[PDB]
């Protein structure tokens, strides 16, 4: 039974400090050199989503002030959501979503070769379903700052708000590696989140605001740079926006479109605290948005896919990305396998292992533990650094 | 006589909206592709400074709550400072500070050739003393969103907090072009800022927090990447930090160093509201910081200069930057001069003028007006776009 | 029983001519375009070592003048050592020591695939233990000038002095391929060198001077460019040198350090002619150097490894080198295997075989003979030519 007083637990593994720790982290900074594969970086996207996220949190924070702990002003609710929004894409690897797919699929292959036999079937699932949410969770709680001792040591509320997939790999979506399970359990516990299935907990309500803030921004801003990429026509974009509201003339429309969409998202979160604060709500917040808002998002996205996502230049770049990644995976994971169980790696792999020196995985460590170390490294790379190293390799 | 109720005027040319308009602007986004010249971009620097800025504003906001308008919570004071911090470096051209110097000095040369004769001596001063603060002011109030009609249309308070040099070119520091004078006058008026000299007003008090937030971050973070650039030794850095407090072991120190420096900055702003809220205070906030804090900043900076700024690789890159800029200035300003007064530009310059098409300066416009248009264009370029165009030119 | 009159046999497979033939050879010239893998070429290293080598030979030549054939002035003894020093590294492949390791290890792999089955187990050992000394020996006696008929046709003394590993592959160190055995036997015979084990002879005494001249130069000069590479600190280097003696201030120290080390090496060779001229001496000359000299070498080397050899940029370049080599080996050795025993090579390999045209291995030749031809070719390549061809391949 979700309680607004437990769901906003300020204890850590206040909200303003969560924000700063994320902004100063090397993982966040690297987003400035990480982009989605195009035919506007992951960092500028994260910043925009955090504005809309904060705004969403503040609106609902005002609307439901009496239901929230007396210590929590709306500006505090906005901060928790803003922070989660900044951390949201911190785990994706070079080449973004495409790189995510490239890694997941590279694993289904390496597996069909036994590279993963030394692993149980469950641990193996962690890689076969590689999702950036799981990697981001590990980065936030294990890799940054206090390594393997709380990590970024954020508030339980920010973490709960970050976890859109609070469950194990057991659509390919999950946000917790077999190695973070104890952490997810403790967090869920502190937030008083029901454990529906065994290794699956219920979502923290605020995750819905973060998600909504994310699709609101992809929806509108993808159109904007889809325009500066000459892949979209002004009239169509202007029409889609005017559709809900009633190049700088567009930024002004964009501004109004964002207001309405934020209002619509906020006035859907408030309308559904019953099915929200208890049990589960049917899918995502956008579906429960009123007609013209719910459609502006759908249509905007559909447009991006057709004219941007489907472009063949993008396709060809995604192939290059895939190849750059496999070259990397083959090398590091190959080295992980070569030294597993105390085996003496052959020359060439020793040097690949030296590249990490202090970050290298211990030879006597189980395969899952060491592969995680390889993925930590690769997933943390900036796009250019990845291509660079694949090349000079 | 500065009044905390007028100094926080929420009318515009609320603070949360100032923040978002800055984050969504093309000018801000471009900072992600703008760096200082090295031997960590201007965007990540801006983000960090804004965290420290917000924090400073919130601390003093709490400390002086009763002196502030009853509508202004500390979180509102932090937001005004955070916003000004985000806009602070929005006007610098490609190659950052080096590009700033390259442009200013390119003008002292072009002037010694008469390219500026068609201009009065005052208007000419605008370029001879080119400062990014003046360009940023024009970008915030004239170029973005509502072009030449309020621009970003920010709050008077954010603008007052942005203006660290609220005066005309009449150290080479000023933040108002001859063309923005009416705007500065109106702003100063709305904030009730004394007009000491004729074309020189008094600083808004919060500017001091923004400045302090800026040197606090350059001071500590320049050391950090000075380290990942192998130009600095861990022991020296650790020693300097331990000097005030008593690679991840450093981020933790960095964290503590920031707290102390923020505390020190806040507990200096409060100590001096008399010489602050009335007349002028001796220089900048750091000088009025207690012993170990005031020295940690000084020593950290001194260290960066010697080992980073002085590096000869940087020097050589600064030469390349200079050349890239002159190639650009020669082209666009050359074209500005060729068509001045209705003169028919010779071929080649017509094409350079075509590059702006809609942004091109009107042939019958005074030279100062058209040169401003050329600088708007060049200064807004990302580093790579500048080099790119100089090349393909 | 070693005899100073037989050990300096001037007959050939006088010392001044050995010197010139080496300097004019294409193999030696190519050292100017061959470097060790860095994070100063093999040619400048060879030149420096030859100065110290000559000097060593002249000092001991004076000290033991009455024990040497009455025709041999010290300047003649220096020349034999200087010549051997110039030839010393003439056999290493592109990427130097790293390339040496890359080839040896590429073979242990290709072997674990049967590419070497057509070869006996002994002949196979020649490649599994690939050492530049063996390749250099083949180049000096088989490849240059009078191909397969004496080669460079040097003096027996220079050759004996060149051979630091006068034995078969039967640390991975040996300097004679199965194909050069008859030559080593004849040489050893002419110099009257004991045949301890069956396919292993005793070292010519002067080899010790060559070796000492080599580590003396790596020891000091690696520090010098370790300095111009900013991987070392002046104080530490200056301290290490001052340690035995008691940027131009360093070249002067370097000069003194070299004198002392040469003196120390010379006054260790003379002290041990008994265990030298008969049977074997415990290891290498440096170990038998007095305290401060013996330690200056050890410490200087240890320093280079830690701060230069261990640098991760070097590691990554070594990976690139490995890959460039395997691409080459796979191609040429692959072609060697395809046509073995008169098999018709498939297209693509025919073209690879055409690249050598006249140097191509005869299809009816045993595999060891043809693989040797492939290694001759690859090992003789300059670093850039190797990378070039791997690329355009």
């Amino acid at each position: 039974s979700l309680d607004w007083q437990t769901l906003l637990n300020r204890e850590r593994l206040p909200f303003h400090k969560d924000h700063d720790r994320i902004i100063f982290s090397g993982a966040f900074r690297r987003l400035g050199r990480k982009t989605q594969v195009h035919p506007h970086t992951r960092l500028t996207h994260s910043l925009e989503v955090s504005c809309v996220g904060r705004s969403l949190g503040m609106r609902v924070g005002e609307t439901l002030r009496a239901a929230l702990p007396d210590w929590c002003d709306p500006s505090d609710l906005g901060m928790v959501v803003q922070s989660a929004c900044l951390a949201h894409d911190i785990g994706n690897p070079p080449f973004g979503h495409s790189g995510e797919d490239a890694i997941r699929n590279w694993f289904n292959q390496a597996a069909g070769r036994g590279w993963l036999d030394a692993m149980s079937e469950t641990e193996r699932n962690d890689f076969l379903n590689f999702e950036g949410n799981a990697q981001g969770f590990r980065v936030l709680t294990q890799l940054e700052y206090h390594q393997f001792d709380g990590g970024t040591r954020l508030t339980y509320a920010t973490l709960g708000t970050y976890l859109k997939y609070p469950w194990t790999a057991r659509k390919h979506k999950f946000g917790c590696y077999q190695s973070e399970l104890p952490i997810l359990e403790q967090i869920a516990g502190k937030l008083g989140l029901p454990q529906l299935e065994e290794q699956r907990w219920a979502r923290h309500p605020l995750v819905y605001l973060m998600e909504a803030a994310d699709d609101i921004c992809y929806a509108l801003i993808d159109l904007e740079d889809g325009l500066e990429m000459d892949l979209l026509d002004y009239a169509e974009v202007e029409s889609l926006l005017l559709g809900l509201v009633g190049r700088r003339k567009l930024a002004i429309l964009r501004g109004k479109a964002i207001e309405h969409l934020t209002n619509a998202a906020a006035r859907a979160f408030v309308e559904q605290q019953d099915a929200l604060l208890a049990g589960t709500l049917p899918g995502d917040l956008v579906e429960h948005m009123h007609g013209p808002a719910k459609r502006c998002v759908l249509n905007a996205k559909d447009m991006a896919r057709k004219k941007i996502f489907q472009d063949k230049r993008k396709t060809l770049h995604e192939i290059g990305a895939y190849t750059t990644l496999e070259i990397l995976l083959n090398a590091f994971c190959g080295a992980a396998v070569e030294q597993f169980g105390g085996r003496t790696p052959s020359f060439k792999h020793r040097r690949i292992l030296d590249l990490l020196g202090n970050s290298a995985p211990d030879p006597k460590a189980p395969l899952h533990a060491s592969f995680l170390r390889m993925i930590d490294f690769i997933a943390g790379m900036t796009d250019s650094y990845a291509s660079e190293m694949a090349r000079e390799m």
